[PDB]
């Protein structure tokens, strides 16, 4: 599938608060189309589908969410909060003049996307998530312990703590995104020995393999994008789960009733395809798509799978 | 009519050559519709009609033209012939991934929409010029003559010379731009005494009332926007009369067959409405609007009547 070359692009700036200015790159016309990327990437890892979604018809926005790439990145841990990155990105609708977007999501963006479907649906055209399921906030379970309750998820205590992980993450940042970026089959970590190991790498290659997913050059991009900022600000999205689930307990009750599309990852080990099983409660016209073979680097790891059930759903649903 | 604050945009950024990038503001939603200024002006000329084209049904692209502003502003003359300066405008839209656009220009952005039209109509979904006539180049008469035939056109032989009329636009921004946005009523210059006077301003008033048609702020911008780059660039798209002669030469016995809008301005001493009388000749499907009691400032003099004649030519024949 056709890729991004990154200086051919049209790259867009909006400012939403007053130090804080979201870069996107636009391609196409059309229905507008945003899409919101994961941890810890760019707008880049859309590269496969952004001139697929072109050509099919669609007006795309490849944001960089806060805290990455030419985003701007402010210091404070609460700016990564999941409500000031939905109003946020009400604004960036707003100061663009478009009424409403159709919101496309992975890994965090994916969450993203479901709360903008969530409390802003008047703003959101359709929604489709990547792997990330949409699960209600459990008003009586703290976040802290539905972390302890699945050791799978416990990387993201190790990411609590400010300068932990972002000195580990940053200490060679081509190991990074090589040990990162990786097929199922070829990953070299476990996310369960991480707060027991004391790292995420520390029993991972030093010059790690090249995934069969990317080349030397695209990781490259990551690397020359991560050094402008590094990695607080991304990491800063783990860091509001308490905030984020006061915010979420406060819609309980709604139902998301604009159309949805959850996309699961066979081969996602942390973010599961059964984690997303009882959607359909909430979500009354959610349709599915699947994909086999596929980790948790969706867009890259299956980009024609990926182009193939967007295409799809956005002409039937989006239109 | 609602204007624009600058900072509440969002800006756009295309690299057309390994030097040039073109800058834009983007606002609303459906056909693509590229807004191309004239001299000495900026994106901001167009601030009555950005938010009315978008609440319209329309996205809106206001190009600062090159040489212009946020855009880049090469060195060489030659670089601001109309050839490269429509082809730069094809490569905008092939880098936007936009088949086509409407294109709306006024005074030598006019002039650039018509070229546009006339040798790129697979790119242009349709054209409207303010004041800017289309008229046949002429392949007996050079461009030299044809000023000389019209003492009107005097004030570009004083444009001619490099660093000549640069020197008398810099030398006072503020005194330049209250001296050039008038209403006809106000206006307090000749362009037929220009050469014989040694200047443009020379017999002008030194401290210069403000135009009704324009604040303090409003003038303060655009001295903004001219720090940047000054007035070579600007000045430079009078500076390819025989380039642009000859290439205009080169399409000659083709007529521009899509759908198309002529506004005349009443009181254009120079771009007058009697330029245009023959258009239909070499237009077939031509429109036409007029403004009375309307300067060469035809966005700011008369707002209301340019965004009511551009939606309703817009809404027939754009979609
Ligand atoms: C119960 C649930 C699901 C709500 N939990 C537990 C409590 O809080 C978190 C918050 O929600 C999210 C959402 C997305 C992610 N994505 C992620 O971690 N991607 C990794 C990148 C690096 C390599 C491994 C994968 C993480 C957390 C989730
Ligand atoms: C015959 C014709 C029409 C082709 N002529 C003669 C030969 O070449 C020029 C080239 O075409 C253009 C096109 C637009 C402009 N606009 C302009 O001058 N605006 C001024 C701004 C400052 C105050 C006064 C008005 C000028 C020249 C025109
Ligand atoms: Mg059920
Ligand atoms: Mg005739």
């Amino acid at each position: 599938p056709t890729s991004c070359n990154p200086s051919d692009m049209s790259h867009g700036y909006v400012t939403v608060k007053p130090r804080v200015r979201l870069h996107f790159v636009e391609l196409g016309s059309g229905p507008a189309v945003c899409l919101c990327h994961g941890f810890p990437e760019s707008w880049y890892s859309w590269r496969y589908q952004i001139p697929a979604l072109a050509q099919a018809g669609y007006r795309v926005l490849a944001m960089d969410m806060k805290g990455y790439g030419e985003s701007s990145a402010p210091p404070e841990i609460e700016e990564y909060c999941m409500e000031v990155l939905c109003k946020e990105m009400v604004t960036f609708l707003d100061k663009l003049g478009l009424s409403q977007a159709v919101f496309i999501g992975h890994d965090w963006g994916g969450m993203l996307v479901w709360y903008m479907a969530l409390f802003y649906p008047e703003r959101v055209r359709a929604v489709a998530s990547l792997n990330t399921p949409f699960i209600p906030a459990n008003p009586n379970m703290s976040p802290l312990e539905s972390i302890k309750a699945n050791p799978v998820f416990d990387y993201q205590l190790y990411f609590q703590e400010p300068g932990v992980a972002e000195a580990e993450l940053e200490q060679n940042l081509s190991r990074t995104f090589k040990s990162l970026f990786r097929a199922s089959d070829e990953s070299v970590l476990s996310m369960h020995k991480v707060c027991e190991a004391g790292g995420l790498f520390v029993n991972s290659p030093e010059e790690p393999s090249l995934s069969r997913m990317v080349t030397e050059e695209e990781i490259q991009f990551y690397v020359q994008q991560f050094k402008k900022s590094g990695f607080r600000g991304p990491l800063n999205w783990y860091r509001n789960m308490e905030r984020n689930w006061k915010w979420a307990c406060k819609s309980l009750g709604r139902k998301i009733l604009i159309p949805a599309l959850m996309v699961t990852a066979e081969k996602d080990f942390v973010l599961v395809p059964q984690m997303s099983q009882h959607m359909e409660d909430w979500i009354p016209h959610l349709k599915r798509g699947h994909i086999e073979d596929c980790g948790h680097w969706t867009q890259m790891d299956k980009p024609t799978e990926v182009n193939q059930i967007l295409i799809k759903w956005l002409d039937s649903d989006a239109r």
